[PDB]
């Protein structure tokens, strides 16, 4: 029912630009605003990196928001294509200075495989 994360991965192709997106739901009771959104491909725990981001003009409450960014796959290594390895993350920007536990609530990832083959005979 329209997952919190949505892929434009239409047709299965590694090397393929995705469309990476987080649905950000505006909690609290009031209008929030200045809601930005920070993806990182791997873990937090070894050293992540910022890939891209963007403002919302404002969220109406009881709404959400939505982002567009854009990312390159590329993770081949000519070995092991039967794993794919390559997950998704995404963080909220802090709305409560700092808080693990909060946040953890507003997390979203999902696994994805990529089909690798080709056309024999001709």
């Amino acid at each position: 029912m329209d997952l919190p994360i949505t892929l434009s991965k239409e047709t299965p192709f590694e090397g393929e630009e995705i469309t990476v997106s987080a649905r950000v739901t505006n909690r609290g009771a009031a209008e929030a605003h200045n809601v930005p959104v920070a993806v990182y491909l791997g873990n937090p725990a070894q050293g992540g990196v910022e890939i891209g981001r963007d403002t919302i003009s404002r969220i109406p409450v009881g709404g959400t928001g939505l982002a567009r960014v854009q990312w390159k796959a590329t993770r081949k290594l000519a070995g092991r294509a039967a794993n794919p390895g390559v997950p998704v993350y995404a963080v909220v920007d802090p709305d409560n200075r700092v808080a693990e536990s909060d946040k953890a609530n507003n997390v979203f990832s999902r696994i994805v495989k990529v089909l690798e083959h080709h056309h024999h005979h001709h």
